[PDB]
């Protein structure tokens, strides 16, 4: 009581981890897993309390009998009034982004192109613009639409692979974890702006957090927004300030899940850690800042406001919602109810 274990994936996070185990005098600490499935595991046996999860991997963690405990939130012009920790959710967009150079790619011609995605079972990346393309073709495969893909979490010598580049070292190839240079909203944007792949599947915020300045990342420096386009489903191509009306789907936010015997006792640890650590923190700026990794994602995603309490006490399933919900049911056909481990 009082100390939360913290799943980190990957070596980096680990190291983000160490330090906020660090300023927190221990109350928080790491058990660190190559994956996130090794994380719901850890979790699952009660080795570690919690961590912050997509939607994709809400849904099996929920199945694991995991629950939700707070959402990230972000930057909003709506409910501005609400203090953020009270604020709904609003979800964020999926989008299929293209290089504008690329001329007369539509979703309409993405059969046998290059795509880049952000892990196999994310939402942006995987669930939603897979469960269009299962749909759309009627058929199940879906590791022979795309002619090669890097999709973390495939077999590393499929062609779901192929498009992977690894570590420093090329170890690594197709890890989803952010060892895997084109892994997470970061990686598979990466792989379209360097022009390994022709189409990636990120969220909105991604394009503008690496675009006209503001990421400084040396991939990123030079990137230009209207360098790239939206692929809408009506087969159109948009600027990506368009987004309101161009996107695939609106997905919910990543949150913090544990076991449900957890869940109160996690949650005011991670209340508390934010007031510190969060950003109006006393300690982030100066210390340390929880919702901050240089562009990287780790732990949290960087555009994080806050942590909100979610009010409903919702199971995964309202969390996820029935629209979302089905959506991969019907997906994971192609791979009916049960934890997979
Ligand atoms: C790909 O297609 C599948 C198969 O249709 C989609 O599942 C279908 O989509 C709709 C929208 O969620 C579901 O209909 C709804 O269901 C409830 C009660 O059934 C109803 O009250 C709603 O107003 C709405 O009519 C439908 O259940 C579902 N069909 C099946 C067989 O499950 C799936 O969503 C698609 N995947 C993606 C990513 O679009
Ligand atoms: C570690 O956790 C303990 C217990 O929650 C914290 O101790 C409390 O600190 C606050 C602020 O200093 C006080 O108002 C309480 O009276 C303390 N006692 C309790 C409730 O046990 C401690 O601050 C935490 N350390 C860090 C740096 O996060
Ligand atoms: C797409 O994402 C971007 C980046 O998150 C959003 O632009 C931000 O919007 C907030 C408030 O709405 C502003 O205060 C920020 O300055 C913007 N960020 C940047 C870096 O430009 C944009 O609103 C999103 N669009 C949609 C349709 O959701
Ligand atoms: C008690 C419940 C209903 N309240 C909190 C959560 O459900 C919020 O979850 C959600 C978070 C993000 C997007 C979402 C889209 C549809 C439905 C729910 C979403
Ligand atoms: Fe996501
Ligand atoms: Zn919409
Ligand atoms: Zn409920």
């Amino acid at each position: 009581y009082t100390r939360v274990v913290w799943c980190a994936v990957g070596p980096e996070e680990q190291k983000k981890c160490q330090q906020w185990s660090q300023q927190s005098g221990q109350n928080v600490t790491c058990a660190t897993a190559s994956t996130t499935d090794d994380c719901i595991v850890l979790v699952l046996k009660g080795e570690a309390d919690a961590l912050n999860l997509d939607g994709g991997y809400i849904y099996t963690a929920g199945k694991c009998g995991l629950v939700p405990v707070l959402a990230e939130n972000r930057k909003s012009s709506k409910h501005s009034s609400l203090d953020c920790v009270l604020r709904p959710t609003e979800g964020y967009l999926a989008v299929a982004v293209v290089k504008k150079a690329n001329e007369g790619l539509t979703w309409n011609s993405l059969k046998d192109k290059k795509s880049c995605h952000t892990a196999v079972d994310r939402t942006a990346g995987w669930n939603i613009p897979m469960g269009l393309i299962v749909n759309q073709t009627g058929s199940c495969a879906f590791d022979e639409f795309f002619s090669q893909s890097c999709a973390p979490g495939a077999d590393p010598k499929s062609r779901l692979c192929a498009l992977c580049a690894g570590d420093d070292q090329g170890l690594d190839k197709c890890v989803p974890n952010s060892k895997e240079k084109y892994y997470g909203y970061t990686g598979a944007f990466r792989c379209l702006a360097e022009d390994v792949g022709d189409v990636a599947f990120v969220k909105n915020d991604t394009v503008w957090e690496n675009t006209n300045g503001e990421s400084t990342a040396d991939w990123a420096k030079n990137l230009k927004r209207e360098d790239f386009r939206l692929l809408c489903l009506d087969g159109t191509r948009k600027p990506v300030t368009e987004a309101q009306s161009c996107h695939l789907a609106v997905a919910p936010n990543h949150a913090v899940v544990s076991r449900s015997d957890r869940a109160a006792h996690v949650e005011q640890v991670l209340l508390h850690q934010q007031a510190l650590f969060g950003k109006n923190g006393k300690n982030c700026p100066d210390k340390f800042c929880l919702f901050k990794s240089e562009t990287k994602n780790l732990l949290f995603n960087d555009n994080t406001e806050c942590l909100a309490k979610l009010g409903g006490r919702p199971t995964y399933e309202e969390y996820l919602g029935t629209e979302y919900v089905t959506a991969i049911a019907n997906l994971k056909k192609c791979s009916l109810e049960a934890c997979a481990f």
